[PDB]
């Protein structure tokens, strides 16, 4: 019968003022037959109620997805609170629960590098602006490009990957014309995670 | 009843010939009644026997797990052909059948810049070189590092990302002593892809 499967809030919205982070449960396998699914939420133990429900996902193996989003404070998320989904069905024998909480661990701060393009990049109308942040845990990290405050359009970032000590490392690739990056403009790598002074830092490059 | 998972092999098998590329058909949840599983294997529709099939391990779900191991030759993989796994268990209406071959698609050859550690890195003990390889397709690819043609490694290599425009991207980091890089050694990035002149190319870097 039906699944469920429960995710943390993205980063970004746990470590920023400006966002509300979410924990989101999703309930896969509900069977057209027993459409009917019921959330009870627990925080700490202690039931809550300014749950969401979705709007219903039909998939194309005939079965339906179901699912609830519950805003959290951030502050209940980043210092170790139990979030509890407790979802029933008619196609169930017993409801089924899940908990998730922050990743446990000693938090170290992202090392934040900026790398100018290779000289031999030059030769092409589009260079490459890197951004190097090692060194850091737990793996939830937020990273992005921008200038003159304004957001960039073109930049990805890696996944964040286990390095030699245990700790965490990414890039992010950011695509410049080249004559942006000749006329001399300012271009910055935002870095925001948990174990940062007000989860905020920022390195700039320039030629 | 049982699923079926088909795995590709590992991206550095298939372009190095001192390795041997191998196809994985996994199959699981497997019944306790109704634990046989029959594997055929077919090469671009001709079946052959050449697959090597792992014992039944149970799981801690109470269910089998079984894996049929089948070695490819590395001109074949390359050139496209299609390589099936026909499983059959009782447990089952009809027997699944899955096929998995090289990723169709324009190749596009990897462009590949090294570059040096930060400025301010410099204040530490270790400092990092960055290989960055963009613009390739498709995402198997193989990256090492030497230094005086000896194997570097300590270093670590992203898995592929996909960018905006199809084409795939990675980093590799490695990680050395501050004294061996301001010593002036030289160090190189090694990348190995269909796309590239003799599936090879290589970059080096080193103090100005
Ligand atoms: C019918 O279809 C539905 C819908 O699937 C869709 O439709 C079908 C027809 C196909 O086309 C599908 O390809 C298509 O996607 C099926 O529903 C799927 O069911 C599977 C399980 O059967 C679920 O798998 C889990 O996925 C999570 C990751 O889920 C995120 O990433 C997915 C992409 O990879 C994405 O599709 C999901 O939507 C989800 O995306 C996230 O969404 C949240 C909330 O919206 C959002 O905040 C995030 O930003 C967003 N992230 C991304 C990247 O998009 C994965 O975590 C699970 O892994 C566990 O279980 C595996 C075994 O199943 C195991 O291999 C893993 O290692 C891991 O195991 C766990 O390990 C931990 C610790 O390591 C351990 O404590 C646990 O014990 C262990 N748990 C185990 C073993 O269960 C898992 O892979 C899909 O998410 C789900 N898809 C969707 C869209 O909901 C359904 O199964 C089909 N029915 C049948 C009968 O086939
Ligand atoms: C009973 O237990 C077994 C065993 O599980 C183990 O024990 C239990 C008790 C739990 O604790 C588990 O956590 C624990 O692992 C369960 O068997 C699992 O079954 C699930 C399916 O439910 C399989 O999930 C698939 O996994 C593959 C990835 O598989 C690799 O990675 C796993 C770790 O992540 C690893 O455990 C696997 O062994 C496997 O490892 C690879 O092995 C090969 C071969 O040797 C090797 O070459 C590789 O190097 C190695 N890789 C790694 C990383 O180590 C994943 O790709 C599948 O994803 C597809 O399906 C999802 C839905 O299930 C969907 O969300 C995904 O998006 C994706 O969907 C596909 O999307 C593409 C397009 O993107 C589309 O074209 C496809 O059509 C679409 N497919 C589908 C199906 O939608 C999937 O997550 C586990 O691999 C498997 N584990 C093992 C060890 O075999 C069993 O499920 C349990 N049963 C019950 C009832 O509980």
């Amino acid at each position: 019968g039906p699944s469920v499967f429960l995710f943390p809030p993205k980063p970004k919205d746990t470590l920023m003022i400006s966002r509300t982070p979410e924990v989101t449960c999703v309930v896969v396998d509900v069977s057209h037959e027993d459409p009917e699914v019921q959330f009870n939420w627990y925080v700490d133990g202690v039931e809550v109620h300014n749950a969401k429900t979705k709007p219903r996902e039909e998939q194309f193996n005939s079965t339906f997805r179901v699912v609830s989003v519950l805003t959290v404070v951030h502050q209940d998320w980043l210092n170790g609170k139990e979030y509890k989904c407790k979802v029933s069905n008619k196609g169930l024998p017993a409801p089924i629960e899940k908990t998730i909480s922050k990743t446990k661990g000693q938090p170290r701060e992202p090392q934040v590098y900026t790398l100018p393009p290779s000289r031999e990049e030059m030769t092409k109308n589009q260079v490459s602006l890197t951004c190097l942040v090692k060194g850091f845990y737990p793996s939830d990290i937020a990273v992005e490009w921008e200038s003159n405050g304004q957001p960039e359009n073109n930049y990805d970032t890696t996944p964040p990957m286990l390095d030699s000590d245990g700790s965490f490392f990414l890039y992010s690739d950011l695509t410049v014309d080249k004559s942006r990056w000749q006329q001399g403009n300012v271009f910055s790598c935002s870095v925001m995670h948990e174990a940062l002074h007000n989860h905020y830092t920022q390195k700039s490059l320039s030629l």
